[PDB]
DNA sequence: CTGCAGGGTTTTTGTACAGCCAGACAGTGGAGTACTACCACTGTGTAAGACAGGCCAGATC
């Protein structure tokens, strides 16, 4: 399987689709491969009704808050 | 049928020029921020000690 292998064999196996995404992203988005594979990951996770992992991902990619503002904290407290 | 070994065969795996930058190491001067135990206060449960009164023994009615 692809998930247990090292990065050498993973990239060796996937280089075809890696350069496919490379050329398609330089075609459409103008030098943005990272956001292209991000939108691909989001669509592949939402098609399977696993919205939770997509929400965690979006909370990692410039996520609003690791920690909370003291205000809403006091709110929850009371 | 079986076990075993040259090579295949595809995958995996590390070593390989070659340049780049994230991430860390020291320390400074002490703030300071997070933590941990007082602390003032009574509500709730607890169980030792009153105790009384009921009962038997002493002695009586």
């Amino acid at each position: 399987h692809l998930l247990s292998l090292t990065r050498r064999a993973q990239k060796h196996r996937l280089r075809d689709l890696k350069n496919q995404v490379k050329t398609f992203a330089e075609k459409e988005e103008g030098g943005d491969v990272k956001s292209v594979c991000l939108t691909l990951f989001l669509l592949a996770l939402r098609a399977g009704n696993e919205h939770r992992q997509a929400d965690e991902l979006e909370a990692m990619m410039q996520g609003r808050g690791f920690g909370l503002h003291p205000a809403v904290c006091l709110a929850i407290r009371v």
